[PDB]
C-alpha cells in the first residue's frame, strides 16, 4: 500500500491556461482518482479518448473539487503475490512486505520522504525562520487526520497557509527533518512512522488508533 493525500501540482491559472497540455491534467486524475470518481466526469478510460470528451475546464474542474471532496484513488488492485493462513499461530494481520527488499545499509530514519515536484532548490528552511505550507495528513486506510488544504482564494477570499518557524520545535520530530529538506515552491509526500508522530499509544483524540503510520503531502508557498 502507498498512496497518501496528493497535494495540488498544478494552479487554476495553469490548468485553465492554454500553455498546458490537457493530457497530462488527464493522466494525474487518473493517478490520483478512483474509477468511480471519474466516472462521474468521465474522466476514467483512456486519456486520448477523454481529451476528446473532457473540455480544459472540464479537467480542472475535477481536479479542483477531487480535493474538495476528498474522493482520490482508493485502493482496487495494490501488491498481491500470494495468500496463506497459518493455523493456530496468530502472526501478522496485514499482508505487509514488498518484493523489493533493499532501501538503505545504514538505516533511514523513521519516517520516509519522496521530492514529488522539485521546487526552487535554494531557499531551504532556515532554525527561526518562518515557513508557509499546505498538508494534507491520512492514516495508512487514507483517514484524514489533519487538512490544511483550504479552498482556493480566485473563488472566496478564505485561504492561508500555515505559518510556522523550523527548528523550533514547531512540529514533529519527523516532520521537521522532513521539511527541514523542503524548498522554495516544491511538492513532496513523506510517512512518520508512530515514534516520530504521536507514538506507539496513538492519537485517540483524532482516532488515530496505536502505531499508525502517517502519510501526507506538503507544499511550499513562502519563507520568511
Amino acid at each position: 500500500m502507498a498512496a497518501a493525500v496528493p497535494q495540488r501540482a498544478w494552479t487554476v491559472e495553469q490548468l485553465r491556461s492554454e500553455q498546458l497540455p490537457k493530457k497530462d491534467i488527464i493522466k494525474f486524475l487518473q493517478e490520483h482518482g478512483s474509477d468511480s470518481f471519474l466516472a462521474e466526469h468521465k474522466l476514467l478510460g483512456n486519456i486520448k479518448n477523454v481529451a476528446k470528451t473532457a473540455n480544459k475546464d472540464h479537467l480542472v474542474t475535477a481536479y479542483n473539487h477531487l480535493f474538495e471532496t476528498k474522493r482520490f484513488k482508493g485502493t482496487e488492485s495494490i501488491s498481491k503475490v500470494s495468500e496463506q493462513v497459518k493455523n493456530v499461530k496468530l502472526n501478522e494481520d496485514k499482508p505487509k512486505e514488498t518484493k523489493s527488499e533493499e532501501t538503505l545499509d545504514e538505516g533511514p530514519p523513521k519516517y520516509t520522504k519522496s521530492v514529488l515536484k522539485k521546487g526552487d532548490k535554494t531557499n531551504f528552511p532556515k532554525k527561526g525562520d518562518v515557513v508557509h505550507c499546505w498538508y494534507t495528513g491520512t492514516l495508512q486506510d487514507g483517514t484524514v487526520f489533519d487538512t490544511n488544504i483550504q479552498t482556493s482564494a480566485k473563488k472566496k477570499k478564505n485561504a492561508k497557509p500555515l505559518s510556522f518557524k523550523v527548528g523550533v520545535g514547531k512540529v514533529i520530530r519527523g516532520w521537521d527533518e522532513a521539511l527541514l529538506t523542503m524548498s522554495k515552491g516544491e511538492k513532496a509526500r513523506l510517512e512518520i512512522e508512530p515514534e516520530w508522530a504521536y507514538g506507539k499509544k496513538g492519537q485517540p483524540d483524532a482516532k488515530i488508533p496505536p502505531n499508525a503510520k502517517l502519510t501526507f503531502e506538503v507544499e511550499l508557498v513562502d519563507i520568511d
